[PDB]
């Protein structure tokens, strides 16, 4: 006897009753191939992917006058008559029989939804069956083992060793599986092909000149000259037994990388110039141009590659293969093997006379950089200032406030900074008096101090104090400096506001106001309701006399449709979000959750194109780049939107762009299958459920500058049905109206429309920048965008809400 128990606790449990085992006969596979054919999702499907999803299909059993289907219920199987007859009623009414051969219920395949029509036996029959779980999971499992076999053997192929993790993964989309019976040729000797093999399951045997070599198994390849050089093949690979190989052609290549040749050199010349402290600084495309223009030579042992006298305008050396020993006058000091560099002295002083002398100790491959390729590649003949200016635009670079100013304005601050000494001890700033300069460490270390307590310290390249240069508030912390003579470059709030115009300065002084109030919820007043779904308040801070937005997401609505996990990381990604066109968060409440938000007042973007009707090239042309860098941004940041579409989207009162439903949104690593988003706005990657990444906005991108050109959706507008809107998506043809006279918005919008993702404009190595070169954009400028400079396609006339 103890004194201290706990109680344990819809058209799955009717297709359970009907179920019965049954042996897959080669009869039944041929029916169910030929039938899965005819699907919308299963047409893009090779044999070998249909041949699987034929072996999950469950057998039922079933009676003359038996309820299959029922309307109004919802919709989870696929089925495929093998034998009886099946008549399909609606409201009450026969409407058609179907017998052998025929199928039903596609939609429950791509989503759950509720069926139109009944479905009952007439005679006595049987079926062939699929859940959209077991479905969704075969063609996920089927897309996930490939992709990670294809990723395996383009990791073991050598030319793609110098490859990027993510440009090994897009390499691996690239892949096509050729399928090779007994005594097929798979490449023969003499011809100039273009491709890639690799032997995934199966033998082959190899024949030079007709004579038997050797036999390849499963890990071989052939093929990496071929998608290099236009070179003919040394040997005739013909197949002993049914082969699979997973070939990379040339031609794809050149769409999803390039020319491999400038990618694997490029990431050779950044990873061997990150080394040196001055090129660590240097851009990604500026490290690309001195890659792309390097001389490459190639010197015999013992030969003076650069002396005293010969020395030919160069300023930095790599070596690529072999070694060199560097050396000062007649004395040894340092041996460079295969990555390591030198001449950091040479590139900060165009000028100083050579006075090394650089020798090859084996035969090797070298990479010079002369001064003509630095000034082209900084684009400026003075190479010892160019230095110093990007020195300092990759430190203010990195900030908020000068991130998204034009070059222009970010070129004059830069041209503006001043250098000034403080000896040891000496106060830059003292906490209470009202600053008016903003400071960046050139050499030294300084103390933070509040009341006489060490908080932190800063060093070189650290900065401080850039409120000062948006408010006339006093300093909260003073700065001492910690060691001797400390060199600091700063810029005057006079001169930043003679750079910086109204629109921008006013977007930044109410947003960094925001971060120092400290906003609990006894404070707010809430003024009116602005949204619903879960719901949207006005309101009002009363110490700070601020106006905010605030989210009211119910708990119970998060229970009943279990994202209990899913708040979670919607939190987490609205938070970290810090970019001019994505509404910013303040702080998150929980008791119900809450999002407070800064106040979006200019109205809704979807009302905008109505009030506008049709958009031209330069209304159209701001709005998708508003977008375009916000959707970069969160790309940037491996995080997908999958739900981009103007209801999404508001505007505030200088007329600009603000992204702010982000309970679609996801942190991607690797390939996404949830079936997530609006079904007008769903890429065609979403809806076959064969893996999709980032790639998706791209299409919804398309679909946002279809309304904005011609006006209606480009698949199914007058569509409700799901499935038809879908089948729209995938099989349907994209036409524009005749009142469509420019040809780069259409390019452009068929390019962002074009179903494979491969294929599709702004999903390649280059990303966004394919979609910003575009003709469409040739007269926008997109510094002047992110710096609001440009004026509004329409600006609204005090306060809009929906
Ligand atoms: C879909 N729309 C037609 C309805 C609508 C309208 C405004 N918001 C906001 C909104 C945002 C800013 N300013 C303001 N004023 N409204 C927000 C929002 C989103 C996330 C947050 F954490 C806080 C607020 N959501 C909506 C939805």
């Amino acid at each position: 006897r103890c004194n201290e128990k706990k109680a344990i606790f819809g058209e799955d449990t009717l297709m359970e009753d009907h179920l019965q085992l049954r042996e897959k006969l080669s009869e039944d596979i041929e029916m169910i191939k030929a039938s899965l054919k005819n699907n919308l999702v299963c047409s893009t499907l090779n044999d070998n992917e249909i041949l699987t999803l034929s072996n999950y299909m469950q057998f039922f059993v079933f009676k003359g006058g038996d309820l299959v289907i029922k309307q109004g219920e919802k919709g989870s199987y696929f089925f495929i008559i093998n034998s009886g007859k099946f008549d399909v009623y609606v409201n009450d009414k026969k409407v058609k029989s179907m017998g052998k051969g025929s199928s039903f219920g596609e939609a429950a395949l791509i989503h759950n939804t509720q069926r139109s029509a009944t479905i009952m036996a007439e005679t006595d029959g049987t079926l062939w069956g699929v859940q959209r779980s077991t479905f969704r999971a075969t063609l996920k499992q089927l897309s996930n083992r490939n992709f990670n076999e294809n990723r395996s053997f383009i990791d073991s192929v050598s030319v793609f060793d110098m490859l990027t993790e993510a440009q090994k993964n897009m390499i691996t989309n690239a892949c096509v599986i050729q399928m090779f019976k007994p005594g097929e040729t798979i490449v023969k000797q003499g011809d100039y092909g273009d491709v890639l093999f690799i032997l995934k399951e199966g033998k082959a045997t190899v024949f030079i000149n007709d004579k038997e070599i050797r036999v390849l198994n499963k890990g071989s390849y052939f093929g990496e000259r071929a998608l290099l050089y236009d070179e003919p093949r040394s040997a005739t690979i013909i197949a002993k037994e049914p082969t699979a190989c997973a070939s990379i052609c040339r031609k794809l290549l050149n769409i999803v990388l390039g020319n491999l040749q400038v990618v694997l050199f490029r990431n050779i010349m950044t990873e061997a110039l990150q080394q040196s402290e001055i090129f660590r600084q240097f851009s990604a495309e500026q490290l690309n141009d001195l890659a792309d223009t390097a001389i490459v030579r190639d010197y015999p042992a013992n030969y003076h590659i650069l002396h005293k006298d010969k020395v030919k305008s160069v300023k930095y050396l790599i070596v690529l293969e072999g070694k060199v020993e560097l050396f000062l006058d007649d004395e040894s000091i340092g041996i460079l093997t295969r990555g390591k560099s030198f001449g950091d002295q040479y590139v900060l002083n165009q000028k100083q006379k050579f006075r090394h002398t650089v020798k090859s100790l084996d035969v090797c491959k070298i990479a010079l950089i002369t001064e003509s390729c630095l000034a082209d590649c900084l684009g400026d003949n003075n190479i010892d200032a160019s230095i110093d200016h990007n020195n300092k635009k990759s430190i203010i670079k990195k900030m908020y406030i000068f991130r998204y100013l034009s070059e222009q304005q970010c070129n004059l601050l830069i041209e503006a900074f001043r250098t000034t000494r403080y000896e040891e001890g000496d106060y830059i700033i003292q906490e209470g008096e009202v600053g008016s300069r903003f400071y960046i460490i050139k050499n030294g270390e300084v103390e933070v101090t509040k009341n006489g307590k060490r908080l932190r310290t800063l060093g070189k390249n650290d900065y401080f104090g850039e409120r000062a240069l948006l408010y006339d508030e006093p300093r909260t912390a003073s700065i001492i400096s910690k060691a001797t003579s400390v060199e600091c470059w700063f810029v005057d709030k006079s001169v930043f506001l003679q750079i910086i115009q109204g629109p921008m300065l006013t977007h930044l002084e109410e947003r960094i106001k925001m971060q120092d109030t400290k906003v609990e919820m006894h404070e707010l007043e809430t003024e009116r309701i602005i949204g619903r779904g879960g719901t949207v308040k006005l309101v009002h801070h009363k110490p700070t006399q601020i106006r905010y937005a605030l989210k009211c997401v119910s708990k119970r609505s998060i229970i009943s449709l279990n994202q209990q996990n899913n708040i979670k990381l919607e939190r987490e990604i609205t938070a970290e979000n810090d970019h001019p066109f994505i509404i910013r968060l303040v702080r998150t409440f929980k008791d119900c959750f809450y999002f407070l938000t800064e106040l979006v007042t200019g109205g809704e973007l979807y009302d905008a194109i109505r009030k506008l009707g049709l958009l031209s090239k330069p209304q159209a042309q701001f709005y998708l780049g508003s977008i375009i860098l916000a959707i970069e941004y969160l790309h940037e940041r491996n995080i997908v939107y999958r739900d981009l579409k103007p209801e999404n989207i508001l505007l505030d009162k200088q007329g600009y762009v603000k992204l702010i439903d982000f309970g679609c949104a996801k942190k991607i690593q690797g390939r996404a299958y949830t079936l997530v988003g609006t079904p007008h706005y769903m890429a065609p990657e979403v809806i076959l459920g064969k893996g999709y990444g980032c790639t998706v906005d791209i299409w919804a991108l398309g679909v946002c500058l279809y309304e904005f050109i011609c006006g209606p959706l480009p698949f199914g507008n007058d569509q409700e049905d799901q499935l038809e809107i879908f089948r729209d998506i995938l099989t349907g043809q994209l036409t524009f109206p005749d009142y469509v006279s420019d040809q780069d918005s259409i390019n452009l919008m068929k390019r962002l429309l074009c179903r494979l993702p491969q294929g599709r404009i702004g999903c390649s190595i280059n990303g966004f920048k394919d979609i910003k070169e575009h003709a469409f954009f040739g007269n926008f400028n997109w510094d002047k965008l992110a710096g609001r400079l440009l004026e509004p396609p329409l600006v609204s006339k005090g306060e809009t809400y929906a």
